[PDB]
């Protein structure tokens, strides 16, 4: 079959390419969440989860290259070849995973209604746990023929694709969306009141900075301090303190020293406002990036892998098919080398912890 050349053109190259930049990516990832960093939340533990999931996946493509360059002989044995097939999947399911849990994580961040470090360690070992058992089989105590799909392997595989297909794609993909939407709802809403605060501080800000009296001026830093009222809160509210500072002037009398306060409080404002809202930020950049790795990397290869299973037949050859599994598969396993795209653009400044972490 003409697939079977095409393989072993395209998996060398995809695979030896996806290892080299996994094992920099991760290595480099892995070592930045084992560096000390104060303000680590349990995102960090997911994370690393993830990273070190990845990698491990990553020390196999070698081993899976050197098959198709030697025209699809597998020259290892037979622990070897169960292995590949362990490593694959046990890799693919717990990334989704532990991906959605972090997306999950995030969300509960911006609405905090905490995950501990410990915590996160007993729900990652869990995962690992669930998926290692949902997975020995494919560790049965042929295998020349070590990663094709075989007249004997197809029925347990139907079987066993029901189930991943459900619990371990379109489940956690469900979350995802559900993820997704209530991220969007809480940002709106919260932006929507943030702007509503900015606006009542700045509307009496222009009061003062406009005020005949010092009466004026008391009554509109009064209002202010109404509006302050009602996960950093701003140092416990170190706007609504120094308003208290302006009120104290006006009632003594100093227009213009108090006018002069208040026109340096339009930034401590914006300051609580943005400490709020980059949590929202960063879920909603977590949701956005996950959801395309899933339409990239997981739901086409689902998608493609039942209708493969369901259609095959020994005797034909299905090239355009199976050609479409084949790239959609490489793109099942590039994700252990996407990955940290999400480390570095929405982890806990992830890029500060790096640069501490390189410079001598
Ligand atoms: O190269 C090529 O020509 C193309 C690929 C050939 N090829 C090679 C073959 C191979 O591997 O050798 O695999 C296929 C499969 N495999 C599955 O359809 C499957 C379904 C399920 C499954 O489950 C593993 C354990 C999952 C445990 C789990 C985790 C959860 F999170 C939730 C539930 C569960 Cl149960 C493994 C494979 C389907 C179609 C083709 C092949
Ligand atoms: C991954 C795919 C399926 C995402 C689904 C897209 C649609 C169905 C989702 C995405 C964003 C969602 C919206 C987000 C915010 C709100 C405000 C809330 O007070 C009413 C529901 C409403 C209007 C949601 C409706 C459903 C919604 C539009
Ligand atoms: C040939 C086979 C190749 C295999 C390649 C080896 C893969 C393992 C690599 C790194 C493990 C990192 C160990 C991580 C230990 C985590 C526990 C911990 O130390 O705590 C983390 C953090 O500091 C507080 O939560
Ligand atoms: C980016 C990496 C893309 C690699 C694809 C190589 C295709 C080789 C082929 O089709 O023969
Ligand atoms: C930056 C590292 C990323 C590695 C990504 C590897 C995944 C490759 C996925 C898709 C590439 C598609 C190439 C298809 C070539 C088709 C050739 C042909 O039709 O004969
Ligand atoms: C140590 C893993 C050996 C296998 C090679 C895999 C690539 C290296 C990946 C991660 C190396 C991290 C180095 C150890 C950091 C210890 C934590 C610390 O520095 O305090
Ligand atoms: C690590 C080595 C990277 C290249 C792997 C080559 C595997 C092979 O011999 O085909
Ligand atoms: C995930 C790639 C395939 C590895 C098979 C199972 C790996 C389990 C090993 C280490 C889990 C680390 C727990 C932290
Ligand atoms: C398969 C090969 C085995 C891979 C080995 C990777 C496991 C290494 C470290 C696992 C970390 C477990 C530490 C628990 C965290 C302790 C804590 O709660 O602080
Ligand atoms: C096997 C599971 C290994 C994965 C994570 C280990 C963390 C266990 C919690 C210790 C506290
Ligand atoms: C989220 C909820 C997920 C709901 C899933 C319900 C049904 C999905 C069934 C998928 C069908 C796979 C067919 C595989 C086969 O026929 O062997
Ligand atoms: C969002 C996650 C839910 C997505 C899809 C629901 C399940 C769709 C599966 C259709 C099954 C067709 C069949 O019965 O064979
Ligand atoms: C498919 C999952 C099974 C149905 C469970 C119901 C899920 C619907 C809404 C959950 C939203 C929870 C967020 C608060
Ligand atoms: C919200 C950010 C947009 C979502 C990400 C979109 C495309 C993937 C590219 C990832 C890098 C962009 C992230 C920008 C950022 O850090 O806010
Ligand atoms: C979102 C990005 C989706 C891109 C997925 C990449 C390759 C999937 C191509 C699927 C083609 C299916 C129709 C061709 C066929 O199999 O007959
Ligand atoms: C088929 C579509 C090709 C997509 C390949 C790489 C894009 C994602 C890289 C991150
Ligand atoms: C060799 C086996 C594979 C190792 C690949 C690991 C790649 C990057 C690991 C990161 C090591 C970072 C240490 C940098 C020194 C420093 O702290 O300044």
């Amino acid at each position: 079959c003409t697939i079977e050349n095409f393989k072993r053109e395209f998996f060398p190259i995809v695979y030896l390419i996806i290892f080299f930049v996994g094992v920099l990516g991760n290595g480099l990832s892995i070592y930045v969440f084992l560096q000390p960093y104060k303000k680590s939340t349990s995102v960090n533990v997911f994370m690393l989860n993830l990273a070190i999931s990845n990698l491990l996946f990553i020390s196999t493509l070698p081993f899976r290259a050197d098959y198709y360059l030697r025209g699809s002989n597998w020259i290892f044995g037979d622990l070897a070849c169960r292995i590949m097939s362990y490593s694959l999947y046990v890799n693919m399911y717990s990334s989704i995973y532990f991906l959605t849990v972090l997306s999950v994580v995030r969300y509960l961040a911006m609405v905090h209604p905490v995950t501990s470090i410990r915590s996160a360690w007993i729900l990652c070992g869990i995962i690992w746990i669930l998926i290692m058992a949902s997975s020995i089989m494919l560790l049965d105590s042929s295998v020349t023929s070590c990663l094709e799909l075989n007249l004997y392997k197809i029925a347990k595989l139907q079987t066993m694709n029901y189930i991943a297909l459900v619990v371990g794609c379109l489940l956690p993909f469900f979350t995802l969306s559900i993820c997704y939407l209530l991220i969007i709802r809480v940002l709106l809403k919260v932006e929507a009141d943030l702007e509503d605060n900015w606006e009542t501080l700045n509307d009496n800000l222009k009061v003062i900075e406009k005020a005949d009296n010092a009466a004026q001026v008391k009554d509109a830093l009064t209002k202010m301090r109404a509006a302050a009222l009602d996960d950093f809160r701003h140092g416990f509210d170190i706007l609504v303190g120094q308003i208290d500072d302006a009120l104290k002037l006006a009632n003594e009398g100093k227009v213009k020293e108090a006018q002069a306060a208040a026109e340096q409080l339009k930034t401590t404002r914006n300051a609580y406002i943005q400490k709020y809202l980059v949590s929202h930020r960063k879920a909603l950049t977590t949701i956005i990036i996950t959801l395309i790795i899933f339409f990239l990397c997981f739901l086409p290869y689902h998608t493609l892998r039942t209708v493969h299973l369901t259609t095959w037949k020994v005797g034909l050859c299905k090239d355009r098919l199976h050609k479409a599994l084949v790239i959609t598969l490489a793109l099942a396993a590039a994700n252990a080398c996407f990955n940290p795209l999400l480390y570095y653009f929405a982890g806990e400044n992830f890029k500060d912890r790096l640069k501490s972490a390189l410079r001598k």
